[PDB]
């Protein structure tokens, strides 16, 4: 039995850094995820049962854990317009609860986060965050579903943990997670078909046709509407997830810094691909503000290759 | 604070509802363990098989259900004045992803035929939180599982599904197998809608029917699994999926019909695992589907 | 089969038992948070909380018109029911700061009354596990709180206290304040028995008596110079425990040897000395004083 | 700010040049085992009654598995194992000596029990031998216990005071709730099994008679008596309220009952670090003792420093 704390300490002592600040960032993250998971599980009872808003609570929990780490200098959070700078080194960028529109339904939602190391000559500015995707040291998400899962990369493949609620421990259940190169599942909001251009529309028409590499069967469709849950299914089963540009969202909806970046990092480390609508590698992009958006297609390498060929 | 046992005594069979809520708490805990069921010992089955076992054991031990239909037993179960028909875990293909799944059940007083002859229906939706949604015959009530206390607590009393909401829930990978009436209605929902600020419907499809329908109850909208060339009688089982959801849906102020627009509660199954197509949800959006056919 | 407490109480007012078991689960969870109740918020006093939890559940039951609570001086009557409840919501208050076993104790009446008149009695013992021990009139049953499911499951059906067992449970710090009869009895249990007794005294009466139920032995809190009428409250501590003990096959008397359940409180907070436990060991005590 | 055990340990260890993470991994193994044991003990009879669709043996197994999985505990002493346990596939950094569930005789009653553990650093260049544990108590590097009662508590020393943590079951995290715990020097509570009065010599018997007499030191009140019968629970109360705990030699237990290596030693280290004292019946410092075998027993008196000073005065006069 391998728990996340031992997994992390063992990884970090490869670098003579078992007690370094990175271990405290991970400790802060896993504490925040267990707290958010429990709070999300209580659902309406949060406001209803006393001692004798849910996305706001998630934000507060995450900010508090990060500050109490003592070593995160800088934090971007989706509901804070401005860069958060703490009094007393890593930068964390996060959507504490993504999929908020699913909360009232009690379906799956999640937390998503990228981690940067402060630039050498830095006391904590937007320069430590407005960077190329390739400078992330780590990325992770917690998927709050019928079970809670933590999926992480430190630059060396992907590992998945399940939360043991009897013990409050993340236990390694999917080591060296690999996304299958081929799987006929696609995940997109076809309600936005009206607003897509012809290239995007015709690709989505293609996946509904019989597929030779799928026994002449068309793709199957799934769309929870919580990006973390859809992409988690994509990691485990294979397939495609997309949120393209459209007339109402000319640059997508995923936030580049703390949603498209971390998911692209995880996806590449699992053997998948992640690109924007133009076929550019997501990790090659650089945000201009902390809340830039990007379109995204990510998932099974074979299926992304099909999208890339279509764009031609 | 109204807990479910209090709700059930005040509304007074009570044993049958007790056995059901017990099974749901047990199944919900097991599902939250996910892979840890086979990895972590005290110091190798499948979740769907365990869920069936938990549910059948609870039913059998109630002492009061003589006859049982479960999605995964081919044959009728005989063990007492009541019968229950159940899918103990629906959305099995979502279990490995840890997304929302659920249990669905219809209850008959004593043997398992016309849909209007259910005395009660309910589901448990195992998502990021666990919910129980229940009808006794007079409206719908929704409960949230408090794991601190191990009690379902009334949180959505007199639940009413909004009459209008532009959300549709369907597997559009099956487009190739739909007839033109179905295909064109789905084409229609993607057009601008005057009743949605000139915007198309938004699409959602978890792929676990109980989760998608639970969202439909709380948000409004449309859920469909129509007939198609590979599933000519649909996918949902009439006896223990379509019937109970239809009964819940009508008691909440919505509609539930098959692909021909026949009311689901009017149907009668010829064998315990009969399938049926279904369109259910907001009354106004189902009226749009009815006008379309 | 797994038998839950709801199944048990319907297979056998039901609303009263359900309000009680709800309160017990809520108090158990709260006590398990201990200091965290005051240090951890939604984003990052215990005896008072337990009282409020119990009173709120009793009021919300609808069925309870009148309640006696150890932490309420005056009788309390609600607006809307045919039953009275008398309770110590957390007994063993002085052990809370140590995190050790404590308990809730309650008696139920239909409609200041004889102990024969209680309809039912129960306690919840919050220890390293949480237990509920109950009687309605025909023997006693013990349940364990399964925290995975939030259900009391029957674990001790038809509980029977062994008639003899050499364990005694008493605060010998009060030896200075006892009369000669009590002093010499306690001196006797330390002599070899055809080995002497073993001593155990958690200091939470519910825990000490729960152990006595399961292993056998004697629990006592006699009159002393500082507490001439004992310390246990007759109405909601001595009564319910005596009811359960007799229904389990044991005995419960006061220092004068009189049956606890024959007594009648004259005020809701009256106190009584008590000796309860294995019938053989209580017999030995009776011989000693009588 | 909420302080969790892992942050507390990591912030402590990163002060040290030579912290490799191995000690943090020992604490992680222990806190994992404590949470698992606490959950198992809360199940009680249900472990044998409720399946998928005895406790002290389970506790021992949980503990051995966690210590082995740490990767860095080379040597393990456990009460229930007759022999010294070696994990040859682990690095030779630490030895752990523990009673995984002490107070077993109380488990059937559902009252408080606990885990007690001492931690030693292996001797330089040791492969892992019984020389690594058969040592003077003053050589422990750390000591802790987990008290499983109506709440679960972890009490710990790393050699500079004592800190107490409460287990948050919603999170599965030990949270710092009693920083820099100090046991009162004076407090009129005594914890002893007076059922054993027959088997004590006259010096012990007369001391226990003294504590039942009026103390001018307590406004002419006697001591109050408490004795759960689980040593970890009674000693935990002693830490938090003050008082005395004792299990002396008696004719049936000529060397007492606590095990020196993994019970008297760690409790004595915690007691001294909280400001109390811990001696045997003869008044010898518990931590000055050396076990001759891993399961040696010792008499013990421990608690508030002023109450132990009274016991020491008594045995000095009685000579
Ligand atoms: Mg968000
Ligand atoms: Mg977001
Ligand atoms: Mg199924
Ligand atoms: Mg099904
Ligand atoms: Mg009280
Ligand atoms: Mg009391
Ligand atoms: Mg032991
Ligand atoms: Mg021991």
């Amino acid at each position: 039995i391998i728990t996340l704390p031992r997994f992390i300490i063992e990884h970090q002592k490869q670098f003579k850094n078992a007690t370094g600040d990175f271990t405290l960032v991970l400790n802060a993250l896993q504490f925040a995820f267990k707290f958010v998971s429990h709070t999300i599980r209580r659902a309406e009872l949060v406001n209803l049962v006393g001692l004798a808003k849910l996305d706001v609570l998630g934000d507060e929990i995450f900010i508090n854990a990060m500050r109490a780490s003592g070593i995160i200098k800088v934090l971007v959070s989706e509901e804070q317009e401005d860069l958060i700078v703490f009094p007393t080194s890593y930068a964390v960028c996060c959507d504490p609860i993504d999929g908020s529109s699913n909360l009232d339904a009690g379906v799956s939602v999640g937390t998503i986060a990228s981690i940067f190391r402060l630039l050498p000559d830095s006391s904590g500015t937007i320069n430590d965050v407005l960077r190329c995707g390739k400078e992330m040291v780590a990325a992770c998400y917690a998927m709050y579903g019928s079970s809670t899962h933590l999926v992480l990369t430190l630059g060396d493949g992907v590992d998945g943990f399940t939360l043991d609620t009897n013990l409050g421990e993340f236990i390694l259940t999917h080591p060296n997670l690999r996304i299958p190169p081929q799987k006929a599942i696609y995940s997109i909001n076809e309600g936005n078909t009206l607003y897509w251009n012809e290239t995007i529309r015709t690709f989505i028409e293609k996946v509904k046709q019989p597929q030779a590499d799928n026994n002449n069967k068309p793709f199957s469709a799934r769309y929870v509407g919580s990006m973390v849950a859809d992409v988690h299914r994509t990691f485990l089963y294979g397939g495609l997830f997309a949120y393209p540009c459209d007339k109402k969202s000319p640059n997508g909806k995923l936030r580049l810094l703390y949603e498209a970046f971390p998911m692209a990092f995880l996806m590449e480390q699992a053997g998948g691909k992640a690109v924007n609508d133009r076929g550019e590698r997501i990790l090659d992009l650089v945000p201009s503000h902390i809340h830039d958006k990007s379109s995204i297609w990510l998932g099974s390498s074979g299926e992304i290759d099909k999208f890339l060929d279509h764009i031609g």
